[PDB]
């Protein structure tokens, strides 16, 4: 349940209508780690299986513990896998509605990826959700060139990530309950104010 690869193994005849990709926290195993499955599932019920494509941010993203520490809160590689990964679901399939997400190490990765793509296929993310956003305080809760009103922080209170430190305690390992309502809740939200249905 921890790994999947919707939009590589996907065949571009055949797009889904949404694609979202997700980044692990640190340590997490697969490309999904402990959050995203609950996420997906959920997407999958309001858009059927073959309506979305979740695809975890793999390859080069090693969630390195260590690598939190640096200038944007994870590797200058791991920010190469994310934004290869939206490069090609807009060159895949164009018309398709992207939505994101990231947890811990995670969530800054979705942060610095999104402020450093091309416009252009930025604006086609209809809505990103953050989990414990370890550059809460920093950004001012906010991901850098994108919208609040499609941004959803969730910051457990207790959560020190969130207020400038690098330190895992127990409310950072608190998003089982976000993860499984109202995190999609946020997601198919975003997605069907522009789409319709």
């Amino acid at each position: 349940r921890t790994t999947r690869d919707d939009l590589i193994n996907g065949n571009s005849a055949s797009c889904r209508d949404v694609i979202f990709i997700y980044a692990r926290g640190s340590t997490e195993t697969g490309n999904l780690g402990t959050l995203g499955p609950s996420i997906a599932s959920n997407l999958e019920s309001a858009f059927g299986k073959d309506g979305v494509w979740i695809q975890g941010v793999g390859g080069a993203y090693r969630a390195t513990l260590g690598d939190a520490a640096l200038p944007r809160g994870t590797s200058s590689a791991a920010i190469r896998e994310m934004l290869g990964l939206f490069q090609q679901a807009n060159t895949k399939c164009p018309d398709a509605t992207l939505i994101a997400g990231g947890y811990s190490q995670g969530a800054a990765l979705a942060a610095a990826s999104i402020e450093d793509l091309d416009s252009a296929i930025r604006d086609k993310i209809a809505g990103t959700v953050l989990f414990g956003y370890t550059k809460n305080l920093q950004n001012r809760g906010r991901i850098p060139n994108y919208p609040a009103d499609r941004t959803k922080v969730f910051c457990n209170t207790g959560d020190l990530v969130c207020t400038g430190s690098l330190i895992v305690a127990a409310p950072h390992l608190a998003y089982g309950p976000d993860a499984r309502g109202p995190a999609p809740e946020f997601l198919i939200e975003k997605v069907r104010a522009v789409r319709g249905s």
